[PDB]
């Protein structure tokens, strides 16, 4: 027996977790002895279709997964062979984006702060093992515990070839253009200090208990306007240009507002690393 192999005729599907452009992530039971009594697993498959082939990319973040091993990472638990599915553990909570509104009586700044230095030792985990993630948002953070979060998606998930401090493309821009750094969005241009970046909205994010009137895209289509349309990124560039940011949350405290700032430096070069978070999160914690 392979225990990362997952039989298909096992693996009843329960529910949508989500859906994106190529394919779902479901709640399935493998229930090999058929009585319910299964592990409920999450899956990620692609809808029938996927030609500039999602398929080789999938078999590509399946590949990165199984062999990311972190304890804020989501755990790989196998894959399904027909077209292939990727089966990962189940976290009945789901994303902050989900779990905060919910819960903000039970989670305090304290809390908050420990889940913002939890993404980091993720989000430094992934940059030392060369990849840049492309997508860090709430939604993508996964609830373990009130305890412990996990980043729960790879789905944009690349490898910076060694020697290089970056990863072009211009894939499929469904791109989270409100979660990106200036390079990201004038140039197709991905560093490790862009999810830095990323990092900081996902972190305002979690300031505001996910809140959907204070969201990122709530807030800049304010700042820029919610007109707009095939306009809108320029307009966003434009305001970063002139150094306009995303305002503090309320009741967070300005330390914490300027750990945020220091996120978004207009130049990759100017900004925080995530191990330098992680030092000015605990000296807040102490
Ligand atoms: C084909 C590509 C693709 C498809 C997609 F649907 C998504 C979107 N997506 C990602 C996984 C998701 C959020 C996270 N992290 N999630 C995982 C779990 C779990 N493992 O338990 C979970 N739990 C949950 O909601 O519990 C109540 N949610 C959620 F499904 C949304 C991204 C994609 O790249």
């Amino acid at each position: 027996v392979d225990p990362t192999h997952f039989e298909k005729r096992f693996l009843k599907r329960i529910r949508d977790l989500g859906e994106g452009h190529f394919g779902k992530v479901e709640l399935c039971r493998y229930d090999p002895e058929g009585d319910n009594t299964g592990e409920q697993v999450a899956v990620k498959s692609l809808k029938p279709e996927s030609g500039g082939n999602h398929i080789a990319d999938l078999k590509k973040e399946i590949e990165i997964l199984r062999n990311l091993y972190h304890e804020n990472i989501v755990k790989y638990k196998g894959i399904c062979t027909e077209g292939i599915k990727l089966i990962m553990e189940f976290l009945p909570s789901g994303s902050l984006k989900e779990y905060l509104p919910k819960n903000k009586n039970k989670i305090n700044l304290k809390q908050q702060l420990k889940y913002a230095v939890q993404i980091c030792k993720g989000m430094d985990y992934l940059g030392s093992r060369q990849y840049v993630h492309r997508d860090l948002a709430a939604r993508n953070v996964l609830v373990e515990s009130e305890h412990q979060v996990k980043i729960g998606d790879f789905g944009l998930t690349k490898a910076i070839e060694t020697d290089k401090e970056y990863y072009t493309v211009k894939d499929d821009r469904d791109s989270p253009v409100f979660w990106y750094a200036p390079e990201c969005l004038m140039q197709s241009k991905f560093y490790i200090a862009s999810d830095v970046w990323s990092f900081g909205v996902t972190l305002h994010e979690l300031l505001t208990y996910c809140d959907s009137d204070s969201s990122p895209m709530a807030l800049f289509l304010k700042m820029i306007g919610p007109t707009h349309g095939q306009m809108t990124v320029t307009r966003l560039v434009n305001t970063l240009k002139e150094g306009k940011r995303l305002p503090c949350p309320p009741n967070c405290p300005d330390e914490v507002y300027q750990l945020m700032r220091k996120c978004w430096e207009f130049q990759p070069s100017n900004r925080t690393s995530f191990q330098n978070l992680i030092e000015g999160f605990e000296a807040l914690l102490k």
